[PDB]
């Protein structure tokens, strides 16, 4: 067990799930609102933001390894001057986010000697996927409805999750199909006008919390006139980080299932 | 790369271990409990069971090639009308693991341009055998124990793995001898009454998971009275498919070594 400084939320999730408490992590108070789980221990110090971390505080913590991701790639050489850096990037244009998250989860387990716990959590995850899938095809029957997932950029713009995203993986693993399929992008997202969601005659629309202007959207004319809105096939999803690690796939699956089991028809 | 539909779990493993992602595969839900590794990609659709594959789903998936094994040999003609079929049978009264499974692994790698990846995993498998072997040598001495490997058919019946089976091959790679040697059979198994395990003294007994009636056996008079149970030379083995592909030999070796080390003399 070494002294680990983590520089991204996905990596922060990974080490925590492995039972590795980092001495340094970014934006912890914001982590509470956007990622929620796994819970960051109070012992962990905040070392700044993911894009602009406090190098002096990182050095003062005297880590043994520094874990960096895509957004930190321009600081890799400098971070290396402080401590050895393990660079595990994800959510690139050509990355399949969920598979890469799973692969990184394993490699980190190998590095920190937590392979057994990693296997146990992945096994439980794949089993959990099947349970949730069954819960859906019991409330929806077969076949399962088409689902589109997104976050709000603003009350008139939307981030649709694409083919290489982690919610897409969750949907496929849940037996769900895509209502509005999208080509692979960076971070697994493409930005759309809100009016584009009119093309979702088919089934359900799920949007991830938090969103500060949720109430404003719900009252807007463009939203109240949506096919999925008038049909009641729309719901909010409790905060699950759509740019996280291996276990974020499990959390997403449960939260999505939960929101989708609600607003489901009377069987 | 082509659109691949596989119809058996062993071939599913073989294809996944190479990096080929099939568009269709059977009983994906059960695969998680029985084969476990390697994991199945999310985009893989379930095309039914191994013995009764959904012909319409398979046709709908529009494959460029269909992979079939022994259990699908009567459907080869049917499957031909849908797409070209590659037939890679195993587990006859032949040596399944050591040769066929490994040979099919090389064959499929050539057919899909994954020869380099195949060699890397095979070399790492053999090196892994020696690691787990030396580890067992340290705990047991160079005089390694005799082992009998099986799966429960019933709470009163077991499937002993025979000379030509995959666990028997693995045991020999770990420098382990067989406590109950058995002549070659189909699937590398012979069905015996549980009572015939009373014939096992000094040897270690390992049974594979999952078995839903494990507790039922463990509570029975016949099992509790077994000489290997009283001695402590028993252990369950973490789920590794005993009728899989080449990498299942590695997975089985790790799971078996793990079980034996856990019940090694204090
Ligand atoms: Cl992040
Ligand atoms: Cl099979």
């Amino acid at each position: 067990h070494m002294r680990v400084v983590v520089l991204n939320w996905d990596l922060l999730e990974q080490v925590l799930e492995l039972g590795i408490q980092p001495v340094g992590a970014p934006e912890l108070s914001s982590y509470v609102q956007w990622v929620v789980q796994p819970e960051v221990p109070s012992s962990v110090q905040d070392i700044g933001t993911r894009t602009e971390p406090n190098l002096e505080k990182i050095a003062a913590l005297k880590p043994d390894v520094i874990l960096a991701a895509g957004p930190q790639q321009d600081l890799l050489a400098t971070l290396g001057r402080i401590a050895p850096v393990v660079y595990l990037p994800n959510f690139s244009e050509q990355d399949n986010a969920a598979q890469v998250a799973i692969s990184h989860f394993k490699t980190l387990a190998t590095l920190f000697g937590k392979e057994a716990v990693a296997q146990q959590k992945l096994e439980a995850m794949y089993a959990r996927f099947s349970e949730l899938k069954a819960s859906l095809q019991h409330a929806f029957g077969d076949t399962l409805p088409a689902v589109v997932t997104l976050r709000f950029a603003n009350p008139t713009s939307v981030f649709l999750y694409t083919e290489n995203s982690t919610p897409q993986y969750v949907l496929e693993q849940l037996g769900l199909s895509s209502a509005l399929p999208q080509p692979p992008k960076e971070w697994g997202i493409v930005q759309k006008r809100l009016s584009e969601l009119q093309h979702v005659e088919q089934g359900y629309v799920l949007y991830f919390l938090p969103f500060a202007e949720e109430k404003k959207v719900q009252k807007s004319v463009l939203w109240r006139a949506m096919p999925f809105v008038q049909a009641g096939r729309v719901n909010s999803v409790r905060p699950v980080w759509s740019y996280g690690g291996a276990m974020s796939l499990r959390y997403s699956a449960e939260a999505i299932t939960e929101s989708l089991l609600a607003v489901a028809p009377q069987s």
